[PDB]
């Protein structure tokens, strides 16, 4: 079985075409990798935070994950500064890492330390659970290039610990775009927010916000990315939170208009986001939450702990015992 | 009581002349002072080190410390990585330095980056003990700005939790110098090595060292730095191995020449070695090693741990637990 390694800012809160796209897959993957699901707070830190937000938004993090169906005795469900070894690994990392290479990453009052100094324990983080699998996109290509050197340095220089990761997303979702800009994927920093549906947008807003959504006046409801994007874009979504076929649902709408369907679909919104935020509420603000993420720091821990001490004695440091 | 922290490379042994000018004091010290010896291993590595030499001159070194008299019940005598808070308190500590600042220290296959990002990790070290003293040396100013600068930002940015220190050195030793050129002090890398005694010569070596030192062919025993430095220096190594006020000594060689002082001395230094260097076979040589660097470990983490936990959550890094 491959493990699979994601690190997640608890810096926003992800959109819905966030949920379709990954969260949704991850829930399936985690019964056919081992899944590391790390809420990266010492990467949080690096930009500025708010001290009293921040340690919010970890909590926010691991709920809407937790809503979204990741299973903790399947998953590993983890907040990074509760398992020394990240920075611990980290630290190694950083010492055979260049100044250039950390430089160069930066490419792709003064200046935050700490902006140019994660690449090695973002690679720390990968590696200390010997992962196989990295979910990301084209930004963090860099990154894994170097995690992949830096694994290579220490292979080499020290003993052969360390396991080179690939850049993997097992199940691909959908990609959701802007819903009032079709050629745009939906971040859920726009300016504009009726571009994008948070998982924790007020549902009825949400419902709107579909209704909002930059579409022909009138058309089929036929799948047409290159000539009816915004149409075609809805539809994505009305397939990625109801699990029926495009094709499908072109069948059910044969013969009727853009309005009947953004109907439909924005009470398919309005419903599903009441199905997770009440999932969501239920553990953001309760007494579980904490025993969940002390089970998912136990096990990320007894396993990150195996590889620092495999790298320690690999280096030097420490003694033996 | 004030806390002292003084680090320590483990990577040449301590001359002669660092035991009179430091290690011997701290014996004294350590009954004023709380006081923490860390054998830094994580700073070791920044610079290149051989894997397997240099987990091997960590217990050299605390061997060494251990015989010098360092007393494992008043100090606290430990090694880094094994005390996590190090590398977690320096991770915050880079978050909020900036690159430039780091960038001006380096000027007090390519460049490692542990050499550019060392200095939060040397502030950690210190703060995490709420050091109040730091017995260095003027290469080591720009080091101990930073921290109280570091100090200074999280105490305003987040919670007041950390301790500016500053650099002293309680009781000062008597300036050694190079045996055969008394007007540079005695390094343990000094190309020529009459220059030196090491704390592990071959005593007899020591012996024909003193003898080779460059003096004047002969003269009274009388303390002149300015106009006689050769036998000056040798009397501060004679005062500094036996406790005889330099007023004594010349009142002991008086109507002497240099032979039979320079006899004397050489005398003394190889006694000294053989008592030092049989006590520190007997510790680095021993299970109880073993036993007090773990007993010094567990004392630093109790105390570096709540300083930790204090800079966690006026980060909001974490959970409220």
């Amino acid at each position: 079985m491959e493990t699979l390694f994601s690190g997640i800012q608890p810096s926003g809160i992800p959109t819905i075409g966030n949920y379709i796209g990954a969260l949704k897959q991850f829930v399936d993957v985690q019964n056919d990798y081992d899944c590391y699901f790390c809420i990266v707070d010492q990467h949080a830190i690096t930009m500025p935070q708010d001290r009293l937000k921040l340690r919010k938004q970890t909590r926010q993090l691991a709920a809407i994950y937790l809503a979204s169906g990741i299973d903790p005795d399947k998953a590993t469900l983890f907040i990074q500064s509760e398992v020394p070894a990240h920075v611990q690994a980290g630290w190694m990392l950083t010492t055979i890492a260049s100044v250039g290479e950390l430089e160069r990453m930066t490419q792709y009052e003064g200046i935050p330390a700490g902006l140019l100094t994660y690449p090695p324990l973002m690679a720390a983080d990968i590696v200390l659970y010997n992962t196989n699998i990295v979910p990301v996109g084209d930004d963090q290509k860099q990154h894994i290039e170097l995690t992949r050197n830096l694994v290579d340095r220490f292979n080499s220089r020290y003993n052969d610990v360390l396991v080179k990761p690939e850049i993997r997303m097992p199940k691909v979702g959908g990609r959701v775009m802007s819903l009032q800009d079709p050629t745009r994927k939906m971040s859920k920093s726009d300016d504009n927010a009726k571009n994008f549906i948070s998982l924790l947008d007020e549902p009825n807003v949400a419902a709107k916000k579909i209704k909002s959504a930059v579409t022909d006046s009138d058309g089929i409801i036929k799948f047409d990315r290159d000539n009816k994007p915004g149409i075609t874009n809805l539809i994505s979504i009305y397939a990625g939170l109801t699990d029926m076929p495009i094709k499908d649902i072109e069948a059910k709408y044969e013969g009727e208009g853009y309005g009947k369907f953004k109907g439909d679909l924005a009470e398919i919104v309005k419903a599903f986001l009441v199905e997770f935020q009440e999932k969501y509420e239920s553990f953001y603000n309760s007494d579980k939450l904490d025993d969940i993420l002390d089970q998912g720091r136990d096990k990320a821990h007894k396993v990150s702990f195996k590889t620092v001490k495999k790298m320690e004695k690999a280096m030097g440091l420490g003694r033996k015992r």
